[PDB]
This record gives C-alpha cells, structure tokens and sequence, in this order.
C-alpha cells in the first residue's frame, strides 16, 4: 500500500515525461493507481496540489474505465435487474454454470464457492450486484466493499465437507469471482470496481465482471 511519501516520490519522478512508457503492469503504477483513485485521499491530492499532474489525472481516468470482459443481453440469460433474486442471482449463476464444465458445479448449500473445476483447480464464487438501486447510487463505497466481502470470504476458504462431497484449499490454485452488473452503472462505480478488483489482486482472488444490459 504506497504511502504519501512514495506516491510524492514518484509523482515527482514522472515530471515532464512521456506517460504512454509507463507499464500499467507495474506494481508501482498500480500502486499508485490505488493511492489515487481511493476516495478517502480525493481531498487530500486536491488540496495538496498532486492534481494538477498528468499522471494523477491519468490514474484516475484508469481506475474509471469500463473493464468489463463482457456484454451480454439480460433478455437472453432470462435474467432482470431489481426483480428479485429469483430473476436476477440465479438466471446469473445458471448462465455461468452454462460456460464452466459440465462437472463443476458446486450442491446449493456448499460454503462460499459455487463451481469447482479440478482440471484447472479453479474455484468460482458467482455473484450479482444491483449497482442501480437508490442506495448504491448515492452511498459511496457500497459496490466496493460488497465485493470486498465477497473476495475476503473467497480467500478465507479453508476446508468444507457437506454430505459426502468435500473441497479443500490445498487443492484450489485459484479462486475466482464471476460478478454481474447492469450496464448503466456509473463512473464512479468503477472506480470502486476497480479498486475492488485490485484488491482481489493481492487477495489471490480474480474479479471478473460481466456487464448485463
Ligand atoms: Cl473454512
Ligand atoms: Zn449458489
């Protein structure tokens, strides 16, 4: 997590360069894409003048960008925003299931995890958030901290046994969140999608997001 004192460092460091060398690969460009975009230093780089630099704008305008692997028609997944889970979490997980291996999917009550592919020991969470309602519009870091929650769960994974069938993390190598939004979702929403998924990062838990319109 980069410090003021790092993120003054290396502000100062790309002073009157050339931007597009920069490797958004990098840990420190992701570092500092994180310090940036956390609402909680908005004040902070505003007033204390690091705005005014390109690569501060630049960080920011990346961590709003539209990151979504995919588009799809909710119309044709047989899903709808806001009407209930019935229509909206589960036509969600069906769809995925749909794309995963024909063994992969986990019994209703299993903890956590909702596939399971040993081929690839790859297990799935799959989840849905409704960034549409009243309060997730108008209630800053909502969006990011439900997927927040959902990756701490997701790397907190130990062991569950249920009935017979049992998975443990010595045999998860990697641990996914298949995550469905609307597609009206707002700017500001993803850059706390954004951060979500940076975090996921270090968590060892890959966020990808499907838009559903
Ligand atoms: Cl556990
Ligand atoms: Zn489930």
């Amino acid at each position: 997590v980069m410090t003021s004192d790092e993120a003054k460092a290396y502000v100062q460091k790309w002073n009157g360069r050339d931007l597009t060398k920069i490797d958004v690969n990098s840990p420190e460009w992701t570092k500092f894409a994180v310090f940036a975009s956390d609402p909680e230093n908005q004040a902070m780089l505003v007033s204390g003048g690091l705005l005014v630099k390109d690569i501060t704008k630049a960080a920011i305008s990346f961590m709003s960008r539209n990151t979504a692997t995919a588009t799809v028609n909710a119309s044709e997944i047989g899903m709808q925003w806001g009407q209930g889970n019935m229509k909206q979490g589960m036509p969600w997980e069906d769809y995925v299931g749909k794309s995963l291996p024909a063994d992969a999917r986990l019994p209703k009550n299993f903890k956590i995890f909702d596939y399971y592919d040993g081929a690839t020991k790859t297990a799935t969470s799959v989840k849905s958030i409704d960034t549409q309602t009243m309060a997730k519009l108008a209630n800053p870091n909502q969006v990011y901290s439900s997927i927040k929650g959902n990756i701490d769960a997701a790397a907190k994974f130990k062991e569950y046994a249920l009935s017979g069938r049992e998975l443990t993390s010595s045999m998860i190598s990697n641990r996914e969140i298949q995550l469905a939004i609307p597609a009206d979702t707002t700017k500001t929403q993803w850059a706390e999608i954004n951060r979500a998924i940076e975090y996921g990062k270090s968590q060892g838990v890959k966020v990808t997001v499907t838009q559903v319109k």
